[PDB]
Formats: C-alpha cells, structure tokens, sequence
C-alpha cells in the first residue's frame, strides 16, 4: 500500500512538473514566467524526492521506529516556495515575506526534530513548538499579508480569501496526520499514513499550484486598463 | 552546572525574543520594522537551539570526547543576522555585505570542522584557518564598513565605534573559550565552558539587539529634517 | 598518486583565491568589485574543501566502495557561483537565473546521491537523472541565456560564445570522469580518478574565473562611451 502511494506521488508530481513547465516556457510576461517557475520548481523538487522515497530511500528504523526522515528534506525546500506563492501574489512586505518564510522554516525544522527523536517525549515537545511555529504563519497570514493583499487589490478580497482559506485548511492537515501516525498515536498503519501524505502533497502542491495560476488571472483581469 | 546554564540560556533568549517581537508587531516604519525583525530571529532560532541542548540534544561523544555539535548551528543560522543588524544599520554595500557573511560563514564552518574532527591535530589546523577567517571579517568591519558607516553618517560616527567595539570583543571572546575547553587544552570543565558559551551567547546576542535599536534610535535622530 | 593530487587542488585553489582576492581589493568599480568576490569565493571554499580532502577528511567507505562525499558539497557551493559569475556577465532575467540556479542545484544534489547510495543499480538511476538536470541547464544557457546576453551586448556575440563552450565543454566532462571512476565502470583508479577532478575543478574555477574577467574587460571596452 505504502509503496503504490509513493509511486502514486511520483506520477503526480512530474505531471505537475510538466505542466507549470510548459506553461512557464509559454510565458508571456515576467510575472506569469516566475510564478510558472515557483511552481515548476515546488513540483519537481517533490518528483525527485518521492522518487528516492519510492525507491525505499530517505528511511530510517529509530528505536524500532520507520521513519522517513526525508520527507521533511521535501518540506523545507518545498514549503518557502508556497509562501513565495503567496506573498508574490500579495506584493507582500520584505519583513513580513521574511517572518513568513522564518516561522515556517522554523515549523519545519521543529517538527524534523520532533520526528527523528528516539525519546518521544521530546519528540512530542517539538511537536508542540512546531504548531506554535504554525500559529504564528496562521496569525501573519490572517493579519499582515492578508492586509496588504487587499489593499494592493482593493477588487479581488475573493481571491485572497480562497487562496488563504486552502492553505490554512490543507496545512492544518498535516500535523492531524503525524498525530495520527507512528510519530503520535500510531492510529493508523504505514500504507494509510503514506497514503494521506501523498494525497495532501499532491493537493498541496499540484492543486495550489494550478489555484495560484488561476488567482494570477483574476488579479490580473481586475487589473487590465 | 551545565544543565542549569543551558536553561539559563532558554530563558535568557526566550525573554530577548518576546521583547523584539513585541517590537516588531508595533513597528512605526519598514526600517524599524526590519531591525526588530532580525533580532526577533537571531533570539527565536538560539531559543530553539538552547532548547534542543537543555534536552540533551544535539550532542555526541566523539572518540571519548563530549561534543555539543549543535552549537554550531546555531551559530551558523544567528552569526549572518548579526551581521545583518551592522550592515542594516551602516548601510554597507553589496559587495562588502557579501564578502562579511561569507568570511563570516567560512569562520563557523571551519570552527564545526575544528570542533568535531577527531583527530585533534586536524582539528587544531581547522581552528587556525578559522581564526583567519575571523581575522578577514575584521579587516573588512575596521576598514570598508566602518568607512562606509562613517560616509552614509557623518555625525555618528561614534555610534559605529560602539557597535564595531562591542562587536569586536564579544566575537574574540569565542574563540578563546573554545581553547580553554575540552576542544582545546581542557582548562575549564565542561559546566564552567557551557557557563562562559550561554553569558556570550546572551550578550551577543540580546545585548548586542538591544545595542542596535538604540544605535537605530540614535542614527535616526542625527537624520531627521 | 590520489594524494599529492589534492594537495595541488590546495595549492591551485589558494593561488587563484590570492590572485582574485588581490584583484577584489583593488577593484576600480563596484561591478568589478562584485565580479573579483565571486571568484575570490569560487576558489576560497574549494581550497579550504580540497584541504579537508587532502588531510583524508570528506571520505567513506560505502559497502566496500572509498567515497570522497566531501566533493558534493564542494560543488553544490561554488557551481552556483560559477553560474552567477555567467548571469552576472549577461545581465540575466531573474526567472532565467533561478532556473540556472535551481537545475544546477537539481544536478549536484542528484548527483550526490547517485554517488552514496550504496544500491548502484540506483545509484546509476539518480546519474541519468542529473544529466537531464545538466541538460535542462544546457538548453537555458543555449536559449535563453545566450539570446538575452546577445541582446544586452550586440557587439560581443563572440564574447558570450567563448563563455559557454568552455563551460559546456568543461562542464560534460564530469560525468564521463564519474562513469570512468569506481561510481561506474571503474576503469581508472582512484589515483587517475582524483588527478581528473583536480585538473576539472582547477581549470572550472581558476581558469574559468580568469576568463571572467578577461570577459568583462572586453564587454566593458566593447560598452565605454
Ligand atoms: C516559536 C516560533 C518561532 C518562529 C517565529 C514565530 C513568531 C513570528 O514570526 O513573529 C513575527 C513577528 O512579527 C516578529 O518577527
Ligand atoms: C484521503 C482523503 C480523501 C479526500 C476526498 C475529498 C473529496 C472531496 C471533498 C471535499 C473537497 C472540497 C474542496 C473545495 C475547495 C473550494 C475552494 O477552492 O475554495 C472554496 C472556499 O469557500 C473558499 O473560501
Ligand atoms: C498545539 C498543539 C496541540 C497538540 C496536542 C497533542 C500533542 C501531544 C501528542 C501526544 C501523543 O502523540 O501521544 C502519543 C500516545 O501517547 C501514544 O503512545
Ligand atoms: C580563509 C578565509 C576565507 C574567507 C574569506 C576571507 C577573505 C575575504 O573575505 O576577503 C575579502 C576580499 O575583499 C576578497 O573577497
Ligand atoms: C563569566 C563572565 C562574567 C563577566 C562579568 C562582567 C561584568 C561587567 C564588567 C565589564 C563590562 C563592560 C561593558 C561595557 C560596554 C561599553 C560599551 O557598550 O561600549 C563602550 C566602549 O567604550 C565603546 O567604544
Ligand atoms: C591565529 C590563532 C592562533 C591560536 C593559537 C593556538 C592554536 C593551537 C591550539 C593548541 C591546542 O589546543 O593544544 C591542546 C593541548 O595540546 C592540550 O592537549
Ligand atoms: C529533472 C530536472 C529538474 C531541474 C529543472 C530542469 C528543468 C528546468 O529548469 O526547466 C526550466 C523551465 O523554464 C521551467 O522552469
Ligand atoms: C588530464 C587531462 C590533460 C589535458 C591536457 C590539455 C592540454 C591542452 C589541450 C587542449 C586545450 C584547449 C583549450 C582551448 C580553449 C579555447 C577557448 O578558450 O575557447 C576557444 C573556442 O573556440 C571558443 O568557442
Ligand atoms: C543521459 C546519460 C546517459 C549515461 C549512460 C550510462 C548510464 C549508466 C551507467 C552504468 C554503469 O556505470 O555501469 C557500471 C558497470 O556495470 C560496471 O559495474
Ligand atoms: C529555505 C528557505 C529558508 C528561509 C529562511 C527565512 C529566514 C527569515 C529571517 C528573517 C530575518 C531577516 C528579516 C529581513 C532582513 C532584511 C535585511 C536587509 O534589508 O538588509
Ligand atoms: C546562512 C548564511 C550564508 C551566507 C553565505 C554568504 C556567501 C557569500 C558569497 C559571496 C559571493 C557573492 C558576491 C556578490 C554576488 C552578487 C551577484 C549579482 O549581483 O548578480
Ligand atoms: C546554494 C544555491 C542554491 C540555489 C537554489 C535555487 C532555487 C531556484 C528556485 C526557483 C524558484 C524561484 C523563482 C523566482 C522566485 C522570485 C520570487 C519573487 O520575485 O518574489
Ligand atoms: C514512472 C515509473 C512508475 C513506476 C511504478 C511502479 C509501481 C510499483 C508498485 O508499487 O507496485
Ligand atoms: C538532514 C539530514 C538528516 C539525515 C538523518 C536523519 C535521520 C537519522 C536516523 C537515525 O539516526 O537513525
Ligand atoms: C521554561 C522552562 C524552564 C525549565 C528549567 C529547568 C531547570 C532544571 C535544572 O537544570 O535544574
Ligand atoms: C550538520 C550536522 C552534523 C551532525 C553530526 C555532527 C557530529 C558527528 C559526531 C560523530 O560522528 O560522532
Ligand atoms: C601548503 C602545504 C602543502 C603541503 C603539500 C604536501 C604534499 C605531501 C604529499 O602528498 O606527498
Ligand atoms: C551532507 C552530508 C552527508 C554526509 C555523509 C555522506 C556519506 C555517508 C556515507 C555512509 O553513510 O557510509
Ligand atoms: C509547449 C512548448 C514545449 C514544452 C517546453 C517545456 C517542456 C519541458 C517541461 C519541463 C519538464 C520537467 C519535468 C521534471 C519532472
Ligand atoms: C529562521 C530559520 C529557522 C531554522 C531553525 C530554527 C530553530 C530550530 C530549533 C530546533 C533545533 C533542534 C536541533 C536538534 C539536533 C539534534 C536532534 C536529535
Ligand atoms: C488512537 C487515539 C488517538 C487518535 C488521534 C487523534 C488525532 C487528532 C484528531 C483531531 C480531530 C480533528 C480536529
Ligand atoms: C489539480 C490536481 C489537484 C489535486 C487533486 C487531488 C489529487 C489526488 C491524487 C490521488
Ligand atoms: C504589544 C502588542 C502585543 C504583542 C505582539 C507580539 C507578541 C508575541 C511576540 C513573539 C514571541 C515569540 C517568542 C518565541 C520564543
Ligand atoms: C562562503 C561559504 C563558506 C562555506 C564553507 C567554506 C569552506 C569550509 C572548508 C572546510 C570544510 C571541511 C569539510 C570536512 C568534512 C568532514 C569532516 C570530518
Ligand atoms: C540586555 C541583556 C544583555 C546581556 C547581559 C548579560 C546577561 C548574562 C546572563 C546570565
Ligand atoms: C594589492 C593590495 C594588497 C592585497 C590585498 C588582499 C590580500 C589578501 C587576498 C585574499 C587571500 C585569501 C586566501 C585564501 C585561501
Ligand atoms: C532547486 C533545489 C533542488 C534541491 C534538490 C532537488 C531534489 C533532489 C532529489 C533527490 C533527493 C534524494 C534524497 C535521498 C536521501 C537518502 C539517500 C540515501
Ligand atoms: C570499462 C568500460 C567502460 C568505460 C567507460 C565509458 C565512459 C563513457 C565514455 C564517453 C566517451 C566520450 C563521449
Ligand atoms: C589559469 C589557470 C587555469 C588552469 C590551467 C590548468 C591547470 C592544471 C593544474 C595541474
């Protein structure tokens, strides 16, 4: 089970891949040609990565514990691209860019730690800091981009909002799926852990991915002369 | 003693974080906004790691030898911010700001190396070059940033005399320590070495955030109309 | 015969970092002054890296197999700068030079991993890979890269022509000396092996750097008023 859905990732992933190529090498426009290369470069960084995971790689047995320590290699490379999603979209502020692209290196980097520690107390510590670590994106997102975002498109709050309202719902995911896999509670088996994963990396990426072209169009016909 | 000075460091970070986020949510001007900003994350990411050390992390018994290898990357994320706060403040040129974090980056990886090489003769070559790279970083913060400060400043060319002497003496104190310690000739125990890192660390670090915001203070007052 | 080969990399590498440092201090100009750094650093991280691989540092006996991995993280640092040194000549896009960037990023990480993965089956895998990765930079550097520095600089189509034939050139030759060392086919030993890199590395980053420079010369003379 666990093993189709890697594949399963890679397929997904290199479709993805082909297709923010294609487009950013159609790219009419240095916006669209950036924000076609963000996402190329989200998508085929998660390809090669769930190859070497398909490919049995990136694995570790801790204290009798599988763990694919290389998913969070994937997430810290992958995740600043999101947020340069985002706050390319939003014209964000350099400090506000920079303190989202902090707070979720620094989720990242807590919940690696929280996964690889043998005692999972502390494991668990991290666990907690890492979801402060998320908070702290949520409360930038909601407050100071979301702001900016507005003001610089007074016409298009809609976009801004379905743009947020998918990544705040599909992030908040994730931590639900380490709780519920051998780093937590062990409530679900590999194969399914493996399984939701994918499916949330696939949306995550491939889906916002093809949502940010498409608010990149809206935002761009309410901004046509 | 050890483990007591590694909380002691927690919380010392911990409150030096809160005060420049505060700061940072309740900044009037992208300028302020920025420095707090960086201290902000000088002191969350030393937290962190602080963190991970009091918990026992981040440790290795190399070849009998007690190693805190996590130091170092502590240093390697927070050193480049620090550089940051005097090239934010002295508004450095590009070439010399680069030519800083790479000296900069050249000294920590060096001293890594220096640190976790068993072969102790290796490791003291790595210290040498290391100390080398320190020994760049000087020569360009005593010549072209503080000529350049002095140019974009010509009236407060005492507030980057105080930043670069505070600056100077706090960063030559390091490596000392590391020669007193079990990575050189072992004259300080372990506790007395991890007592003399956490109050450098405090003061580099918090300290030299709040020195600065006043140097900010006194830089903007010396350049209102 | 591997030995004193690294030990001419170390002298190699610290000769060219004198000679670009000396340049650096010197620079008349800031674009020079950027143009001598990045060289300068070219050469300095490999020197400090083609000492540490002097000193029997970087190496692992992978499932029988010597493995000098230290040699990835030599590259994953200074060919990104390579790289700029070319963008920084052709006044590259910012979506263009990302690419560059992040394929060549693509192709030393893959690289790296066709290299210690003990499976060589898989090994060869991540090797055709980051060819394809080489390609993709390949097909930028002809296309889009080229056609934006021909149309910054008209007169010196000849100049940008000798710039990339002697990185295509030099720049293929890596993984043929892979496919002939023990990650391949191990038709040469690892004296022949490591005196290949020493020569490459030597001539992409020394030579190649003087012939920056010797570039720059002519696009600036081709451009004075
Ligand atoms: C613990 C989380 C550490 C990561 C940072 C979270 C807090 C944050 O980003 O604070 C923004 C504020 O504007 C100050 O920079
Ligand atoms: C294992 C997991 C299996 C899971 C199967 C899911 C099948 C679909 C169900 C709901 C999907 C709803 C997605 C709707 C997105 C709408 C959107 O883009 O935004 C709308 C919103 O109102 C803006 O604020
Ligand atoms: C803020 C976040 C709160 C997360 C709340 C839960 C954090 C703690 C998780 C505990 C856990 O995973 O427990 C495993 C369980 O004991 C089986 O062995
Ligand atoms: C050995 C130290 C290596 C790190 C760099 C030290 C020398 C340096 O920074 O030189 C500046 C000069 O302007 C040229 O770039
Ligand atoms: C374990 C270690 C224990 C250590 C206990 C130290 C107690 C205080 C002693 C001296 C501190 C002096 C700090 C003075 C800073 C002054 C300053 O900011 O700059 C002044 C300077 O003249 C600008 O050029
Ligand atoms: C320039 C820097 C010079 C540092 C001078 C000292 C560098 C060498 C340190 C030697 C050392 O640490 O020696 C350990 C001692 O032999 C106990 O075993
Ligand atoms: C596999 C190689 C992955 C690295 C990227 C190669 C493809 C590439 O760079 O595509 C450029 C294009 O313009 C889209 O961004
Ligand atoms: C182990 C390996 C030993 C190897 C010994 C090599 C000795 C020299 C032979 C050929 C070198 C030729 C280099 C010519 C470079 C010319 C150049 O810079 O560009 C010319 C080109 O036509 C622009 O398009
Ligand atoms: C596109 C690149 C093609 C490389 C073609 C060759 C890629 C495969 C290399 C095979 C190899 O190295 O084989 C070792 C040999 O079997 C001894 O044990
Ligand atoms: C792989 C992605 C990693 C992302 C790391 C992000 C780190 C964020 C750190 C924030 C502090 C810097 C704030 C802005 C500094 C601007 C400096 C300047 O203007 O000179
Ligand atoms: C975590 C922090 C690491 C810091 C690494 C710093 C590396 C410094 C390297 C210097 C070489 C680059 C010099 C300036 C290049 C400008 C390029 C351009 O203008 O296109
Ligand atoms: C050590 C060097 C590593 C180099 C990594 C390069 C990664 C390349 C990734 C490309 C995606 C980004 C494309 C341009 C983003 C611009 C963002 C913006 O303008 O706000
Ligand atoms: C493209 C290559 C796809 C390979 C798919 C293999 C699936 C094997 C399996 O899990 O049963
Ligand atoms: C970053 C890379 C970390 C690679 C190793 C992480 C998992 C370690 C597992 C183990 O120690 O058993
Ligand atoms: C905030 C948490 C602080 C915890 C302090 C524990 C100190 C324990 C000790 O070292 O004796
Ligand atoms: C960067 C991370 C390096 C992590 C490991 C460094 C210490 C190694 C200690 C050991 O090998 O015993
Ligand atoms: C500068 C130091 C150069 C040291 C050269 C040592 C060569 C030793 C050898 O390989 O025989
Ligand atoms: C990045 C650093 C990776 C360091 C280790 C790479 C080689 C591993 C060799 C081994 O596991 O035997
Ligand atoms: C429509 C013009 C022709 C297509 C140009 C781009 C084709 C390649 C796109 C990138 C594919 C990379 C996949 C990596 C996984
Ligand atoms: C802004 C960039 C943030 C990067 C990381 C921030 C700090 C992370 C704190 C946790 C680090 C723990 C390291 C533990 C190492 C040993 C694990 C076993
Ligand atoms: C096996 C018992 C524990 C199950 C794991 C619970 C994980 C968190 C569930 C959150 C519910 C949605 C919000
Ligand atoms: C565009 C695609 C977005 C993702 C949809 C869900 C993919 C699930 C794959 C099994
Ligand atoms: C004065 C306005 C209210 C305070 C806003 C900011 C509060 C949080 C500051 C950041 C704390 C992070 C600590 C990490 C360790
Ligand atoms: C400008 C960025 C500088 C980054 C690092 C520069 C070069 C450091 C040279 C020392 C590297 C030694 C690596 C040894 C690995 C094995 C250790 C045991
Ligand atoms: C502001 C505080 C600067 C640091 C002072 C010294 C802290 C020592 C802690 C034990
Ligand atoms: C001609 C002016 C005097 C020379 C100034 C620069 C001298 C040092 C150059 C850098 C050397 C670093 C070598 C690292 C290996
Ligand atoms: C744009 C930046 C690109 C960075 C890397 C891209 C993806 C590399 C894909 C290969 C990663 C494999 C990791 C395997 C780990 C275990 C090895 C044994
Ligand atoms: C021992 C038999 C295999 C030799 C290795 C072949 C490596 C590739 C040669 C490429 C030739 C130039 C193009
Ligand atoms: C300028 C020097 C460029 C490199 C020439 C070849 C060096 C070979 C060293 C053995």
């Amino acid at each position: 089970m666990a093993q189709i859905w890697l594949w399963i990732g890679v397929i997904g992933m290199a479709l993805g891949s082909i297709f923010f190529g294609i487009g950013a090498h159609n790219a009419k426009n240095e916006r669209w040609k950036i924000l076609f290369t963000i996402n190329f470069f989200i998508c085929a960084i998660a390809t090669g990565l769930y190859l070497s995971m398909a490919l049995g790689q990136g694995r570790s047995v801790i204290a009798g514990r599988p763990t694919v320590w290389v998913r969070y290699i994937t997430w810290f490379l992958s995740t600043p691209l999101l947020i340069l999603d985002l706050t390319f979209l939003g014209k964000t502020s350099l400090p506000i860019t920079a303190s989202l692209l902090g707070a979720n290196a620094y989720m990242i980097a807590t919940g690696f730690v929280a996964t690889i520690s043998a005692d999972r107390t502390i494991g668990h510590i991290w666990y907690v800091v890492s979801c402060f670590a998320f908070l702290a994106t949520v409360y930038l997102l909601v407050n100071q981009y979301r702001k900016q975002a507005e003001r610089n498109y007074p016409q298009a709050k809609k976009v801004f909002r379905k743009l947020l309202s998918v990544h705040l719902v599909l992030w908040t995911l994730y931590p639900i799926v380490w709780l519920l896999g051998n780093t937590g509670f062990n409530a679900v088996n590999q194969g399914t852990e493996t399984m939701f994963y994918t499916i949330l990396d696939i949306t995550s990426k491939v889906g916002f991915g093809f949502l940010s072209l498409n608010s990149m169009h809206t935002l761009e016909k309410n901004t046509e002369s």
